[PDB]
């Protein structure tokens, strides 16, 4: 028995291909509604498993989470959502526009992600794979949460203990992506080195031109003890108010 998210497949025209991993397409829904469509390439994972993402997307509704529109829950299975016309944050950061972003833009992007994740937090959910590649960018630099040892808290990577606090860890790592225009965290380190070093207390240093106040925040996100890590509610307020309350004398530099 289907729910009120169900639509007939015939209402979808998959136009322009965007990515693969099944796939994701640009497309149209009913009359004149531009959407994104996730496909399941037969075999790779079970229907139930591909319909994890949709089922959670059904209960999560917020301005800074990518919005589910519809689902075709019989094969070939499709998930349908709003279309994010600037694609992934990671690609945006690394792209041609990426280099013009300065700290005011990057922090605002972080504030928006924190807000979506603050909502995930209030709803008692856990994301598990929070990072720039899973943030989508739209018009007016809107960032939405959608959808990785280097991004994963140690307790989670080692013991499968994923909580909102391990999401906070990942958010700290995401701040390094933002402040380096999308560089891979722990430059030159393989996953084993990162595990080994993090366990001995190593944390990434302050990125070049990143204000110390922003790095301290990263460090708080990376506290060994999950419960000592800030809430997203806290992160959202800090990042929202950053240039008044925290760094009121910020001046542009070469890159940030
Ligand atoms: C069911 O609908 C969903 C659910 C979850 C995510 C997406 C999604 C993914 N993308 C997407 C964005 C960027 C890329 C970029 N890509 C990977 C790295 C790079 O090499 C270039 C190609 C691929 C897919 C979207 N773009 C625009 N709009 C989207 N909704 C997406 C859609």
């Amino acid at each position: 028995a289907k729910d009120a998210w169900e639509i007939p497949r015939e209402s979808l025209r998959l136009e322009v291909k965007l990515g693969q991993g099944g796939e994701v397409w640009m497309g149209t829904w009913n009359g004149t509604t531009r959407v994104a469509i996730k496909t399941l390439k037969p075999g790779t994972m079970s229907p139930e498993a591909f319909l994890q993402e949709a089922q959670v997307m059904k209960k999560l509704r917020h301005e800074k989470l990518v919005q589910l529109y519809a689902v075709v829950s019989e094969e070939p299975i499709y998930i349908v959502t709003e279309y994010m016309n600037k694609g992934s944050l990671l690609d945006f950061l690394k792209g041609e526009t990426g280099k013009y972003l300065r700290l005011p833009q990057l922090v605002d992007m972080s504030a928006q992600i924190a807000s979506g994740m603050a909502y995930v937090e209030r709803m008692n959910y856990v994301h598990r794979d929070l990072r720039a590649a899973n943030i989508l960018v739209g018009e007016n630099l809107v960032c939405k949460v959608a959808d990785p040892i280097k991004w994963t808290a140690p307790e989670a990577a080692l013991y499968g203990r994923f909580t909102i606090k391990s999401d906070v860890w990942s958010f700290g790592i995401l701040l390094t992506e933002l402040t380096t225009k999308g560089r891979v965290p722990y430059p030159g380190m393989v996953n084993r080195e990162v595990l080994d070093q993090v366990e001995r207390g190593y944390r990434m240093p302050c990125p070049p031109e990143c204000p110390e106040s922003l790095h301290d925040l990263m460090c708080q996100c990376w506290r060994k003890e999950p419960e000592e890590r800030p809430t997203f509610e806290y992160l959202q307020a800090f990042l929202e108010d950053y240039f008044t309350s925290t760094e009121p004398q910020y001046q542009p530099g070469e890159n940030l």
